[PDB]
């Protein structure tokens, strides 16, 4: 048994699981999905702060966005479905007409996900499964059904894990100012003691209905419910040791720490478990205004994937269904592509370790990572060098063998100085689609 | 004035009335009483607490029981209810029918109690009186009634004190999860602060209603709470200066100390006061379980009571009556023996205090517990010695006259050394109940 | 044993010893008996605050005094003593070369007093024992004598029970600008953390070397020291569970509480056991400007010890010995003179205990107090009627019959209204000291 | 950087190296080594708390015993040192006369260890190093010499990883009482700002002076300094990564949990790093009184060592050295026989991990240990069968060869049923020493 303290939770750590499987879908959905509309800005971390959220890229930022009068998403709602038309209105337009749990989950199978989080609530406070804490949610507006407790049943009969994303920071259904900076952040939150015993109450109640694999929350916990954590924590741990949290409450524990964007990004190996996340485009939620010109190339995906993979975290990559609950083509088409690419690739990732150091590069400019398999290492080329002589700056190695890995054919290489080279037959260049990849073996 | 810190309630210590009267009665009375079924296991502080929870002896601890699926409850619950019986069914079966506040308080007053306390909400979270901040009370579901109210008119029309009974450190109706070890205890509560108010707002509620005698608390106050109990004892004491509470709250503040079954009994004089409880037989609701076998005889009763009060402790005898408002009469008949020997040897009971020591042995091993009354002191055989010699050890007298109790007949004894010896004619031990008494005066 | 923890520690309560012995000797004695001199502007109370510390009766305050200039002590010290000689001049001149405790405990002993509180540290921080946390005190400057030591065992020899009084709250060592208005207590105090520890040394110390029966704290104890109490009080009491405690360390918990002068006195029974205090002139420091006018008489002394005790309470009664250890005739005389009537007397108020009320006047005023010893009711008279029948306003009794005290002779009475009517034979009236006491028996 | 706050010190894991060594040496040296005598009564964790502070089997508690009078130690001391000789004249006789860092940095290697920590300060508050903060250490006093210093270099000079013990919990040069029951801890402690500090400036000082690759605290941290730990982690890990922290601070973070005699010893894999610690005898401190009879032979080392490995641990052994820094021939015996049974099989030890389980056993009760490296599972026998045949109960493999360790020797084997049969011929068995050790390959 964990008790409801900080130096007995600590004994909990990241699992197993969580640690091996590398890649994970994310999903915001929600009536923001109806309206699906952002200006398509840039990334968060390059965007100046004091334009951020009045051209808001995050689609699911929808009703922040709204409330700033003279805003594009104002003028663009007001045109499209009039001033007499608030957001809640939303939460009946929301029904999923199309939505197939098992499509979706068999989707993200094929895209090599071993999980999967869908929003169960996010900041505009509207409720993806039949709380009994507030009427604004699915069973009861809109869809007319549990979508996360349908969702689960699906992620899992297709053998993935299922954990759950929940805003406990933020909820606007509490607040009527909207932020227009990040120092609003500091004071504009439900701030009650109320909101604090609901957040506790509907985080509980999904561990009870669902038993996630996952704990995601965002934005920090109410501060009058952070030492609720001890007991929720402790709760949730005895009756699955296996589930984990993110690091986004604010509080002293978390089982792995969290990236979005250029935000938190490590350069090299950190040192503990995290995880990255970020939409195939610049949005979470649906965005009907970005184009491919706005969205990652599956090649793109691949590279992420790997820097992730290599720096020792877990990809989250999300996914913006639409209102109907179907998944739009330029989102499902990279999906598959990085599938794909998974198939051939995915044993020098998937239950790989970090190895001594994550990056390099050729003599060239490609750039290199490693991923490690107890005596193997797997050199990972972000992209298919031309030449068959390869060159690798600042690296020898004292392995003896190395082997191209998707035909397994030995390489001949010998440590130059301070280099490394090896001579890459173009009949096996060839054979590569976005990555070469090597393995070497000590 | 007492003021709202624990400073200034320092100033109020346990009344006259309570630290006199050495006899209380302690009702558990509920909708788990319609039901009133636990496998009698033994005695708290005997059974390992790795299988009490399993095999709860505590009747009305069934709900509890109950959520442990495959607990002898469990299996006896679906053999006898059905799976498709919720708990709460209960409240609409709990209609005490032949239920008669003033044969119950008749009934308490010849047993010789002096105070009562009936529990207005156990951890199941039912309520007793017609509170107005839940629906799940005897007003609105089962009997329709008052209870509370009704048995404190009853209770105060025969000449008791009234105190109540709350349970503020638990309750299910905020919880899913059942107890199952000691540990959950200390993550399985409501835990929000909606309960805290709750709970204060029903004590309160009692206070203005009942203005009780005693205010019992159980398993302690919410921690979001306790700070109230300052202001909460302050409104209470200066409403009622005689007013008392117990030691259950976990803060700085009480009035006497308590013990049950076999934890925290004291096995000397403690040097405050405390008062001790447990059933009739091992539960503390109606178990339909238990036979003569689980249940003190009426000689054992005598003996508890008789070695509490010379610790300086009163007694808070249990009695579980039925779903119909009856008093089983297993309890009843012991009630009653209680009640005839407290008629007999009531005056080295009642308004005592203790004396130098609490105890002391014959040289053959029959026990013995002292009482004072000024200069007067009680000398209480734990049963009626066969010799009309009596050699008490470890004990001298500088009294000089020593009576034979009942008859006020005085006899003859001398220190002999390090013991005492006195000649207690046959024909006054045979006029003796259950305990031999001698009263001797210095 | 006791835990460190308020819950635990209210478990002690008042020792018997304590509540028994009604009478004791609080010693103010230091370098300020030295000037030995004040303003005896009046009572603590009665004494407007805005003037108080410009025109100080306590003795004791010198130093602070000292310290307003155009103060009359500041006149004062620089003609007798000159502007160049610092206060702390004065344990040079401390020399005790007079002392003699035995003496002192002697005197003690026949005044009447069971106990003794001498100052082991006031408000200036001189302490008077070998401290090892100051070189300021009397070991090694003035006296170059244990004064605390020497005299705990002169007190214990004489069969004296002894207790500490010791500054928590003040040490002008630690300050530099005086107290001029009440206000400015709130911040002109130690304030840091060094003085709290000092301060807990300083007690540990007394407690270790010299065990007192009482910790007799003066002005709170530091804010920052507060949490620290708890772990001294247990300490305390698990090596002396005899040992008590006074209220004016600003906790949670204390065993009796304190009245001064005008400050806090009880005009009826309060409920729990208290202490009043006072010098026998308007200062606790010898006096050189007190002349009997300004002292109570010994009539007086005996009416104050009476309504006390008949109130509940000890009178802790202050001697103010001269720099040299002796003790002015003006309080010899008094303590002498009190002893005379206690050793009369003392039966009606050693080991008694308040009554039902304890007060009542005679159709003439004149004062009556009461006391108890199980059956037997001292009726006490401030004085002694000149004519024979005596009638007490708004009294019955149930006895039957009421004595002389000090003859034992048997007298006639009668309930006559909501009075009480009795005949006291002048022969007896004339045998009384100060005080006509009856002795009724229910 | 690592931030001085619980939510970023949990960033920082238990490092690789510590994991991977599998055994240290604890050393408990003092000027409690020069009575070096104690009642050797049994383990920690079976010797009940009612009497283990009067019969201290810990050798280094010898001035907390010697404060009890009437001990055994009291006794002891009195007869061999006299009533006057105080605890902190050892100090004096403490001259390590003989030692040699040099030759225990040797024998500490030679037995098998990566790592060694000595007491720098136990309870009884004197510092093997020139402290700036007390007198009461060893340059100043006995030796005159740093003995953490001097062993810190020839401990890195012989190659093995160098930790601190530092007492931060008790000090008996800030207390006067003694221990007599677990309760007593609760209160007797130095309780100060002012210690506070201290122990924060003596661990800093020991982090700057020697940069410890492990900070071992023991007895809890002081509650006043308890926030002061999250500046001293950050610090610390600053200046060196790798370093690690233990579990004995009372606060959130820790790297590695802790294990003492029977207390918190895990029956099972734990899910967190630890270690384990003992003396090899019932002491810490050398205890003259001990035999070959109170402890561990060479061979219940070993299976103490690959018990807890197979769990997860580390084995910290201690030796108690005297008071002329020499180490005790039945100490050395011990070490040099573990020694080279790590020089036989360190292979299977070092470096390994955990594997499914940790434990089995054979048809005829012989213990087994599993233990881990990559593909390759270690088989430890905690002895050697005599038979050829052996059945391994409650085992399946599914590896396809099973070698003989030492050999290399390829063995028949097959899965029979829910066991695992195996032929091991004698002339293997004949080789192995204390345990038969396999080593299968999946
Ligand atoms: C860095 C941060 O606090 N982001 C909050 C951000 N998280 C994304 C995954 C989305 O859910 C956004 O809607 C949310 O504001
Ligand atoms: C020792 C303790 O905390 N007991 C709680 C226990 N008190 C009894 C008098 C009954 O009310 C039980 O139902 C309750 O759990
Ligand atoms: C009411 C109060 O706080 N009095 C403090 C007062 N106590 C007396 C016994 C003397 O020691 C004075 O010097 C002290 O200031
Ligand atoms: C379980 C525990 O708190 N043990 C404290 C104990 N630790 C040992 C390694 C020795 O240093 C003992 O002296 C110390 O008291």
């Amino acid at each position: 048994r964990y008790k409801p303290d900080w130096e007995s939770l600590r004994e909990h750590t990241v699992p197993k699981w969580f640690d091996k499987a590398k890649f994970g879908i994310f999903i915001h959905w929600g009536i923001y999905s109806v309206p699906g509309w952002a200006t398509p800005t840039g990334e968060l971390g390059k965007v100046p702060m004091d334009a951020w959220f009045f051209q808001n890229p995050y689609a699911e930022w929808y009703e922040n966005s709204l409330r700033i009068k003279e805003s594009p998403t104002w003028e663009y709602h007001v045109k499209t479905y009039g001033e007499n038309f608030e957001y809640e209105k939303f939460a009946d337009l929301f029904t999923a007409e199309k939505w197939d749990p098992q499509e979706w989950a068999d989707l993200f199978k094929k895209a090599g996900a071993k999980y999967v989080i869908p929003t169960t609530k996010h900041h505009d406070g509207f409720c993806l499964w039949g709380t009994k804490y507030t009427d604004f949610n699915s069973v009861k507006r809109g869809p007319k059904r549990d979508l996360v407790g349908d969702l689960a049943k699906a992620v899992r009969e297709a053998g993935l894990r299922f954990g759950v994303y929940y805003s406990g920071g933020l909820d606007w259904r509490f607040t009527t100012e909207p932020i227009r900076y990040p120092e609003d952040l500091s004071y504009i939150r439900p701030n009650t003691y109320e909101y604090a015993d609901y957040a506790y109450k509907q985080v509980m109640e999904l561990v009870d209905l669902y038993l996630p694999d996952v704990l995601w929350n965002d934005m920090g916990w109410p501060e009058k419910g952070k030492e609720d954590l001890k007991y929720l924590f402790a709760y949730y741990y005895n009756k699955h040791p296996e589930g984990s949290v993110n690091d986004r409450w604010g509080v002293p524990h978390w089982d792995f720490k969290t990236a979005e964007y250029h935000v938190n990004y490590p350069g090299d190996l950190p040192g503990y478990k995290w995880e990255f996340t970020r939409g195939i485009g610049l949005s979470f939620g649906y965005n009907r205004n970005e184009g491919p010109e706005h969205m990652l190339s599956v090649e793109q995906l691949v590279y992420t994937l790997v820097d992730v993979v290599s720096k020792g975290g877990n990809l989250l990559l999300n996914v913006g269904p639409k209102g109907d609950g179907t998944i739009p083509d330029l989102q499902k088409e990279r999906l598959l592509g990085l599938g794909e690419w998974l198939r051939k690739y995915g044993d020098a990732i998937y239950g790989t370790s970090v190895w001594e150091r994550c990056c390099a590069k050729t003599e060239d400019g490609t750039e290199i990572r490693f991923t490690r398999k107890c005596n193997r290492i797997f050199v990972i080329f972000l992209g298919i060098p031309t030449g068959e002589k390869i060159v690798i700056e600042d690296l020898n190695l004292s392995a003896g063998t190395v082997r191209h890995f998707l035909t397994g054919e030995r390489l001949s290489f010998k440590n130059v100085g301070k280099n490394l080279e090896i001579t890459v037959p173009k009949k096996l260049l060839e054979t590569d689609s976005i990555t070469l990849v090597l393995e070497a073996v000590e």
